[PDB]
């Protein structure tokens, strides 16, 4: 079980982008109903994602943001020859350790 502490500035939308999850997922694994963090709190994070099946409307830009990572290692990791992506296409995730 991965956790995070909570800094001075720090959202749940800046921690979610930052490690490639949802605000929702946040709130949900740490039974959160308000925006409001103080610094010291520990948040569980859940598991890096694994896939992602790309849908209409998706681009490499607005999935490195979506996963906290950037396009260069989507392009890297899926053997991509350009910046292009289909949909139905089926994207491997980086781990944690190479986002
Ligand atoms: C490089 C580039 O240009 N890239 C862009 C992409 O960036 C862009 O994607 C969009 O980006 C937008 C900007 O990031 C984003 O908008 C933002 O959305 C989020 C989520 O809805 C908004 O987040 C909310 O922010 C407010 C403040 O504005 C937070 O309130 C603060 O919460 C903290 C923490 O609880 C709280 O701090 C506490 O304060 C108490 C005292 O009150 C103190 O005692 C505590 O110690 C202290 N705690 C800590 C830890 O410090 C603080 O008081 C309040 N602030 C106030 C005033 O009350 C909310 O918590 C936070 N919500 C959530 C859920 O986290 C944020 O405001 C938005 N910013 C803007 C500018 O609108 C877009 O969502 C995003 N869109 C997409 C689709 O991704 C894309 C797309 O355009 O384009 C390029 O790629
Ligand atoms: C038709 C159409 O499609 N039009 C498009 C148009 O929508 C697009 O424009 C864009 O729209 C989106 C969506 O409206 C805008 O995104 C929104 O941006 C705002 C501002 O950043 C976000 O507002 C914050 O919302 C959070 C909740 O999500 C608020 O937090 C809540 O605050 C209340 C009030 O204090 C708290 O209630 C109090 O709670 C205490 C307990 O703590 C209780 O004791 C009190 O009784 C209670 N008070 C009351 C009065 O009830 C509440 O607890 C708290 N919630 C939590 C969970 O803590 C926060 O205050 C809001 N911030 C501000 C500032 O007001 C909003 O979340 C966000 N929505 C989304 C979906 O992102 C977007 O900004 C806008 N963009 C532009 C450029 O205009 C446009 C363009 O995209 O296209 C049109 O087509």
């Amino acid at each position: 079980q991965a956790t995070y502490t909570v800094a001075p500035g720090d959202t749940l939308y800046s921690i979610a982008r930052r490690y490639g999850t949802t605000v929702e997922e946040l709130m949900r694994l740490n039974g959160l109903e308000s925006f409001l963090l103080q610094p010291g709190q520990v948040l569980k994070l859940p598991s890096r994602e694994r896939t992602h099946v790309v849908a209409p409307g998706d681009t490499l830009f607005s999935l490195a943001r979506r996963y906290g990572t950037t396009v260069e290692a989507l392009m890297r990791l899926n053997g991509l020859s350009s910046p292009e992506i289909k949909v139905g296409q089926v994207l491997r995730l980086p781990e944690e350790g190479e986002a």
